[PDB]
C-alpha cells in the first residue's frame, strides 16, 4: 500500500443498449487515479478517479462527437468525471460518483487479485475490476433521447493493473 | 433476407486473459460480411465476414504494433481472417474460421432479435449477436508467449446491427 495504475493495461469502459438489443460499448481513453490496499486481506483504504470526458471512446467519430455535446456531456461545461469512496465492505466499494456536473451516491462491486508478479520485470502488482450501473438520465445526460434508442442504464466496468 | 450490415452500429470483438487474471479486450475496426435470414422463425441461411487484421485495436500501439508482427498475427503475411457458416443449428452458427493461414471448425453461440423496426426512419432490422472461443495456438498465433502471460482462450464477441 500505495498503488500506481499501469495505464496500458487498465481500462474504464461503459456498455449502453443501441434500440434496445445492441449493446454499444466504448471506453474513456484517458483517466488517472489514486489507490492504496493491503494485498494480503485484500482490503481498499483509498480508490478515488477521474475520467477525461474528451477521450471518450466508441470508435466512431459522428457518435462521439455528439456525445462531447450539450446534448449528452457538455464536456466544454464539464471536462471531467470523477469517482471517490467513501466506504469499503466484502466487496462493495461505496463512493461519490460525479458526471456532467451531478454527484449520486453508488455502489461498484469490486474484485482484487493481489500479490501478483509480473512475470517479466519481477514486480509486484493487484488486479482491481470494478462493476456497477448507473442511469444516465439521474445525472441529466441526454435527457431528450429515449431508452429505446438509447439504454437509460449504463453499465460501468473498470480493469485496473496497479503495481505496488 | 437478404441483409446489410451497418457498420456504425456493429462490432467485431475479442477478450483474452492477461496475466491470468485480468482481461485484455479489442476490436478489428473494420471488417465485412454476408448475411441472409429469416426474421421470423430466426433462422440462419447465410453468414460469413472478412476482418482485416491491421485494423486490429486494443487501444495501446507497443502492444498492436506486436501483435502485427510474425510474433502473432504476421499482417504482411496473412492480412484477412475470415468466417464462413457452414450449418445453423438450435441457435448455433457452426463454420470454419481462417486466420494465420490455418482454418479450423468452430461453434458460435447466436441470438437474433428479429423484426425490428428502426424508430426513426421506420426501416427494417435485426440484431445479431453471436459469442464463441478459440485457442489462439492452435491457429499459431503466439506460440512463443506462455498461457500465463497471454491467455490461450481467445472469447469472441460478434455485435451487429443489420438493415434488410
Ligand atoms: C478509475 C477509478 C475511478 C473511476 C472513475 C469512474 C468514471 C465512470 C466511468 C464510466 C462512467 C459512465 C459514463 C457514462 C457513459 C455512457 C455514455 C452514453 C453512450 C451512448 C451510446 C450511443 N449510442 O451514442
Ligand atoms: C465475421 C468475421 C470473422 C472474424 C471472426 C473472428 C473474430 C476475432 C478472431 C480472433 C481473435 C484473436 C484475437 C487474439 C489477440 C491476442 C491479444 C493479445 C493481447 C496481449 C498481448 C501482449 N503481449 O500484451
Amino acid at each position: 500500500k500505495p498503488y500506481t495504475i499501469d495505464k496500458a493495461n487498465s481500462s474504464v469502459w461503459f456498455e449502453v443498449k443501441h434500440f434496445k438489443f445492441n449493446e454499444t460499448r466504448g471506453v474513456f481513453d484517458s483517466f488517472d487515479g489514486k489507490i492504496d490496499a493491503d494485498p494480503n486481506t485484500k482490503a481498499l483504504n483509498v480508490f478515488e478517479g477521474k475520467i477525461d470526458i474528451k477521450s471518450i471512446n466508441t470508435r466512431n467519430k459522428k457518435r462521439d462527437d455528439h456525445l462531447k455535446t450539450a446534448e449528452f456531456f457538455d464536456v466544454v461545461k464539464y471536462p471531467k468525471g470523477s469517482f471517490k469512496m467513501t466506504k469499503y465492505e466484502d466487496g462493495k466499494i461505496h463512493g461519490d460518483l460525479t458526471l456532467h456536473g451531478v454527484t449520486k451516491p453508488v455502489v461498484l462491486e469490486a474484485k482484487i487479485q493481489a500479490p501478483l508478479q509480473n512475470p517479466m520485470n519481477k514486480k509486484e502488482f493487484m488486479v482491481l475490476q470494478a462493476e456497477g450501473k448507473i442511469n444516465r438520465k439521474d445525472f441529466g445526460i441526454g435527457k431528450t433521447f429515449s431508452d429505446a434508442v438509447v439504454g437509460d442504464e449504463v453499465k460501468i466496468e473498470l480493469k485496473l493493473e496497479a503495481y505496488a
